[PDB]
């Protein structure tokens, strides 16, 4: 059996310990090296550490970090961890930001409204099933038209600053059969959502600014929700007026119209649009870096399969695209869009890692940095390499149980009883559609890459048309 080890690490002195750890995390090391340096120092993938934000935003920055793929899955086990009010970690954004409601993502499965609200989103997704393909193809075709246009003018095309409007338009049309251009939102949604997301997540982000500016402005106190209230109201009235069909189902599930609307706003703007804002530019970055031979292989597969399908792109056609499916899973393994999962121990636990077991007490906050679980070299070969074909074939597919992007194994299903992403299948689908749209149009591409507060900044510098 595994030896019991004391959990290494410490929290330093009051006040100054957490501050120095925050400086390492944001400025002097960055998240990955913050965690890896401590793995090396402590010779352990489980250890005590302070997490941001602390200061006057979080009451208690103290966590036990789980940084390997054996220990991490404890965070999925709803019998071992409580998942209440910890979506964003050791603080929770004011409910003033969300209409006075505790939204679904913050609810533990023991709360009755968790089941109701998750069932509502499952309905939203199922009801959209026949709109996803045509609306994705229409909106993303327009995006690539715009990018070609920009490349011709500037010699480079900024992906993110057009793709955010594309994603919102796509979601409004797919989920609600509504074109935002036909509404009072016009083209304003990305700006409105970005500001509101910043008010929620600023304690966890760096914008770029020097620490002497950022620390007092975004890392010490919460930004006042009052300042984003009017912007949120514009979004709210869009959802109230556009979500008629879904609100009928909310009524049947026994959810108030107002509670339903705030929840649809959050699922659409925060979970979906926000998640896509991180994922899509990251996919362009990693696929871009994979090189032109990989691009050509994807183009050849995708185009051949669609030709075999009489030119009609369907769910069944996608199942034939082995490399495409594998590349999407490899993006999600290599660079999980949301890196931080938390859970509070409900009872005394014994957590097993690769070489030791550790005991934690009821009430301890557990934290996982997902990239260290999904790039764990004790689980994956070539763990730090992006390998496009990793998940191709029977043996490769077995490894999907260790892909964790959805807050559960990729082989498992989200349910009302767990806290796995309600949109799991939707995300994988639209990520596949995104790769398909690129390579049906282009043989290959080149990119330029920079940092962004969320995800990556990506420019196309060449788009080689078919
Ligand atoms: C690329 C896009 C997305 C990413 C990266 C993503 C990722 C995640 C992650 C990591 C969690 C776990 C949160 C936690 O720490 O507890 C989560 C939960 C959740 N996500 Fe997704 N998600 C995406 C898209 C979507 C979509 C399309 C939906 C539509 C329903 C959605 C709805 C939810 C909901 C409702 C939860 C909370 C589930 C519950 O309370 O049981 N997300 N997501
Ligand atoms: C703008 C929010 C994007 C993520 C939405 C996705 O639905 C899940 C929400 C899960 C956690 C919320 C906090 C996300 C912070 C993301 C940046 C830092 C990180 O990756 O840990
Ligand atoms: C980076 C914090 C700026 C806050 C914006 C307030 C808008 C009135």
């Amino acid at each position: 059996d595994l030896p019991i080890r004391n959990i290494p690490g410490n929290y330093g002195l009051p006040i100054v310990g957490p501050i120095k750890d925050r400086w390492d995390y944001f400025y002097d090391q960055g998240a990955e090296e913050f965690f890896k340096s401590r793995i090396r120092k402590y010779n352990s993938t489980v250890y005590r550490v302070n997490m941001p934000p602390g200061a006057f935003i979080a009451e208690n920055p103290q966590v036990v970090a789980l940084l390997d793929g054996k220990s991490f899955p404890v965070l999925f086990d709803v019998d071992k961890v409580e998942k209440k009010d910890l979506l964003t970690g050791t603080y929770m954004p004011s409910t003033e930001l969300t209409g006075g409601y505790r939204i679904l993502s913050y609810l533990d499965p023991s709360e009755p409204k968790h089941e109701k609200l998750k069932n509502l989103l499952f309905f939203l997704l199922k009801s959209s099933r026949n709109r996803i393909f045509p609306e994705f193809q229409a909106t993303y075709s327009e995006l690539f038209d715009s990018l070609e246009k920009e490349l011709s003018l500037k010699g480079k095309a900024d992906f993110g600053g057009s793709s955010d409007g594309t994603a919102f338009n796509f979601l409004a049309r797919a989920f609600y059969g509504t074109n935002p251009a036909d509404t009072k939102l016009k083209a304003d949604a990305p700006g409105l959502i970005t500001k509101w997301v910043l008010f929620n997540l600023h304690p966890l982000l760096s914008i770029g600014l020097p620490r002497v500016i950022e620390e007092p402005l975004i890392h010490t106190f919460s930004l006042p929700p009052a300042l984003v209230k009017s912007d949120y109201q514009r979004l709210y009235e869009f959802f109230l007026e556009s979500a008629g069909e879904i609100l009928v189902e909310a009524d049947k599930l026994g959810i108030s119209r107002e509670e339903a609307t705030h929840n649809l706003l959050f699922a659409t703007c925060f979970n979906t649009w926000g998640g896509m804002k991180i994922l899509f530019p990251n996919m362009v970055k990693r696929i871009g870096r994979a090189g032109h031979q990989v691009h050509n292989r994807l183009a050849e597969e995708i185009r051949s399969v669609i030709k075999s399908n009489g030119g009609e792109l369907t769910m069944g056609a996608i199942e034939k695209m082995e490399l495409t499916k594998s590349v999407v899973y490899e993006c999600l393994r290599f660079e999980p869009p949301v890196t931080a999962q938390y859970g509070r121990a409900k009872k005394d636990l014994v957590i097993e890692s690769h070489d030791a077991a550790f005991k934690v007490k009821a009430g301890e906050m557990l934290y996982g940095y997902q990239p260290l679980a999904t790039r764990d070299p004790k689980i994956f070969d070539r763990a730090d390499e992006f390998v496009p074909e990793r998940f191709v074939g029977e043996e490769g597919e077995k490894l999907l149980r260790h892909v964790l992007w959805s807050n559960g194994p990729e082989t498992e299903t989200p349910t009302v009883g767990n806290k796995q992403c309600a949109g799991k299948d939707f995300v994988v689908l639209v990520a596949r559609l995104f790769v398909i749209e690129i390579f049906r149009r282009y043989d290959s591409f080149d990119i330029e890459v920079g940092t962004s507060p969320l995800g990556s900044s990506v420019n196309f510098s060449s788009l080689r048309k078919a």
